[PDB]
């Protein structure tokens, strides 16, 4: 991923974008009958498959070992889901667009114990993105930095192959950084506004980590088996027979 | 804090640095007799007082309302402790320098249930800083961004005064960003290495948030009363009689 221009990275990234999925409940039946967490859980599960495919199309991600790819995803999947939710809810003040047929507001989160607290953080993130006028080209860069950054510091020990992995990841990170600055420059930002905006975007990533951590806390004590590792492994370790 | 040059900010920041404290146990008595968590808890508590004083010397922090100052600290105090620990352990590979008389390695963390996992993250952060050759001028900027950034997105609602607060904080953030770039430029980094290094530093902040969250999780289930808010309030809401 370190020979691709800023322009090839952005195009590679927009190309790789996953689809928008729909929630699965009969829209002919009433809403008092559906488990919101079941509806949200089931939505999240189906996105995971598409996330795995997206990640293989991120420049540099497949040059990694299968084990490392599983590690990065196992660390970042909730942050990745959450930055996607915030981005599609941007133009929907006061509401989170889980799916086009599932637009939920703050009181709708009160339905499940301790959830409105997560909602409130997600909605405020969305608010910030709106206010910053985050662009679609910038968002794809952000989402890819989260995939690459979130588990780089928790690789177990550090064998020689482990060291090259980390080196490789940091070099893809630098390239996406080059790409953000490039996108900002092309949009006519002064040098100063550039570094400033880069920093405001990257600091947002610290709030998303926060919501994910909080989110895992809340999930770990609900209904929503195989380790997530093992399931990620099966999904990523695919054959090439279907070529 | 938005009329201070990059140079005044750095000097203001180095000036404000808290002291290095010592652990409190008789070094004439054996180590099998001391509660490590009690030793660590007691150390952390004493640093908190000094942290509150430091924060009042960060450019722009006291222009905030008392309530907002308490909110920022209540969100960031563990991250602030942790980035300080990582920084002083930098030149102590494989070990965390909690205090000059309390240098602990990875097996020393195994002593308390679920702690070596936190140790392992802290030590890897320290490793990264070493490898990046983080400078003391850069570290102070980072520590101040954490104070200012970590709770900006969780201010409750948003009254007019709330909006000006956020505006003010974001403007101090931009200034510290200007200061990092300035520090990097002065050190002879190319424009490119600059934005790159800014990004590598800010992405580190996402790991520190992670360790803090994990850390709160682990603390919430141990020995280590008044809300932390109330206690922060008492510490910050001081009279000026002692002038
Ligand atoms: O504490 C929290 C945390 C997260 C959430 C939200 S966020 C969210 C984001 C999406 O893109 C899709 C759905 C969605 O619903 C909740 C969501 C529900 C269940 C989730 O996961 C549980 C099941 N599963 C996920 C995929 C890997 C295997 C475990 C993930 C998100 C609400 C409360
Ligand atoms: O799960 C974890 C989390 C953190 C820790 C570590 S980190 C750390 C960093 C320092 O600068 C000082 C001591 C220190 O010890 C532990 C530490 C122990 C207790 C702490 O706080 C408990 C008591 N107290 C802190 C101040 C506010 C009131 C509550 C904070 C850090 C170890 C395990």
């Amino acid at each position: 991923a370190l020979s691709l221009t800023a322009d090839q990275m952005v195009s590679a990234l927009l190309d790789a974008e996953p689809p928008i999925l729909y929630s699965e409940y009969d829209p002919t039946r009433p809403f008092s009958e559906a488990s919101m967490m079941g509806l949200l859980t089931n939505l999240a599960d189906r996105e995971l498959v598409h996330m795995i495919n997206w990640a293989k199309r991120v420049p540099g991600f497949v040059d990694l070992t299968l084990h490392d790819q599983v590690h990065l995803l196992e660390c970042a999947w909730l942050e990745i889901l959450m930055i996607g939710l915030v981005w599609r809810s941007m133009e929907h003040p006061g509401k989170l667009l889980f799916a086009p047929n599932l637009l939920l507001d703050r009181n709708q989160g009160k339905c499940v114990e301790g959830m409105v607290e997560i909602f409130d953080m997600l909605l405020a993130t969305s608010s910030r993105f709106r206010m910053m006028n985050l662009q679609g080209e910038e968002f794809v860069c952000l989402k890819s930095i989260i995939l690459l950054n979130s588990g780089v510091y928790t690789f177990l020990s550090s064998t020689l192959k482990s060291l090259e992995e980390k080196d490789h990841i940091h070099r893809v990170l630098d390239k996406i950084t080059d790409t953000l600055i490039h996108l900002m420059a092309k949009a006519g930002l002064t040098l100063q506004q550039q570094h400033q905006r880069l920093a405001q975007l990257l600091l947002i990533l610290s709030h998303i980590r926060h919501m994910s951590n909080k989110g895992m806390e809340h999930l770990y004590s609900m209904k929503c088996v195989v380790p997530l590792y093992d399931l990620l492994l099966e999904m990523l370790d695919a054959h090439r027979l279907h070529a």
